[PDB]
């Protein structure tokens, strides 16, 4: 099935998956065209976010990513509905190129990106369910850039090498998820897009905090080289880089900004 | 049968155009880490360029571009087998975004470019032969940017207002096609690749121009307000604008330049 490279590649989803070819599609270039200035968009609440070192979460590699399950008691309020978390996971390059987010931002690629994804729970039971209608996620994303190594990454990249194949799982020790998103958070943009995966549902509220995380250049290279889209047993084995969608037309959007400069 | 935008935009013209899904996908991000300078590329020469003035040659709206056909006694010299004219067209965005380049440079969409597409006349009869063989077409890119006035460019957008719609044609008097290029179109980026639009054969030896055209304010927006993809009686008018493809991964590849400077 699907993948970021060949015949099940991207500009082949849509064969498969109708809303990939439809409208309102992420991720997008963040560019001064279409950006404007909110003054309602007011700071997120990040609540439940600091998860106990004693409790443990699971990591999955589900041959497209890796996932680190989250629990219901971490929401973001601020929104008009409260969100409740589901998973994070990222998108990375290559150890050749580095360049793997999946906004862009006045056309540069950051090193990869991290999305924390959310469902409305006011109004669906889970995040299945809330996929596939209107207002059901929220997603988080922080860009990161290669820089300072970053003690609080480490504590899902340490466990990589755990994770390396399709189905497998690991126990992570719980720590403050805050630890992962940038300075000024309430520095924002924000905007109506989809899943950047298929089915690339066209239901999502995405927040792209403004100012990015570093990671070292040692820890992007085991995220680029430690995971496999494949399983274990697999006689043609497929590594997992390059896992990001390239940016999408605009379609008539603009992207709202919490900050004015 | 296949559009810009919505249902049957890029995304989904793998479904009836196979190669649109396949390998050497064009356009293409020009940036320094996959830039390599190649002394074989040496200036080509554009022969028969200068058109006539006491001929003429259809401009037709098709609802996908602009183009004007051009004769087959206009050819590049330089190439390996030459390549004879058959039509230029344009690409762009629209004014409230007016950066619809295909190719960019280190990220960055220019507001326009132009195409002048040859096939192989040595190897194939016609260009509608050649699209889908080996060395079959060989396209010309130019930058455009905005500026100061463009007389040369306006030999084309005076006559815009004739093909507004879709099925509509002009008939344009010869001219220097050579007045289009940019200066010193010995510095030019060479990589094989792919046409941009459907069946997006993987056919195409690509030179675009490393120095952009200028073209003024006035003569842009013409360009981008001038045109509909829809016939004349469609209830429903489309505006022509953003009738650009997005940029394509390029792993493990090379631009070759004419330049190192
Ligand atoms: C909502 C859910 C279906 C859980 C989802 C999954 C993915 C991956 C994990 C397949 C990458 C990617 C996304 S995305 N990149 O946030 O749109 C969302
Ligand atoms: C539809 C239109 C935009 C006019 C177009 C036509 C062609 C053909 C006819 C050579 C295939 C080629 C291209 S392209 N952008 O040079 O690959 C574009
Ligand atoms: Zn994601
Ligand atoms: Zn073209």
């Amino acid at each position: 099935k699907w993948t970021y490279f060949g015949p099940d590649g991207e500009n082949s989803w849509s064969k498969k998956y109708p809303s990939c070819g439809g409208l309102l599609q992420s991720p997008i270039d963040l560019h001064s065209d279409i950006l404007q200035y909110d003054a309602s968009l007011t700071p997120l609440e990040f609540q439940g976010y600091n998860l106990s070192a004693n409790k443990q979460f699971l990591l999955t590699n589900n041959g497209h990513s890796v996932k680190l399950n989250l629990p219901s008691d971490m929401h973001i309020q601020g929104l008009q509905s409260r969100y409740s978390a589901t998973q994070l996971h990222l998108h990375w390059g290559n150890p050749n190129d580095p360049h793997g987010s999946e906004h862009t931002v006045s056309g540069q690629h950051f090193a990869a990106e991290l999305h924390i994804v959310h469902y409305n729970s006011d109004l669906y039971p889970d995040a299945s369910t809330a996929s596939n209608k209107s207002e059901g996620l929220a997603v988080l994303a922080v860009l990161i850039e290669m820089g300072s190594f970053n003690p609080s990454y480490d504590k899902i990249f340490s466990h990589l090498q755990h994770v390396k194949y399709k189905g497998q799982e690991a126990f992570v020790p719980g720590f403050n998820i805050e630890e992962l998103l940038p300075e000024r958070t309430a520095e924002y943009y924000r905007y109506r897009g989809s899943l950047t995966t298929p089915p690339c549902n066209p239901t999502v509220l995405w927040t792209v905090f403004r100012n990015p995380v570093q990671i070292s250049q040692e820890q992007l290279l085991a995220l680029e080289t430690a995971l496999y889209c494949t399983h274990m047993d697999d006689p043609s084995p497929r590594e997992m880089i390059n896992n990001f969608r390239q940016v999408q037309k605009f379609d008539e959007r603009l992207v709202y900004t919490s900050f004015s400069q």
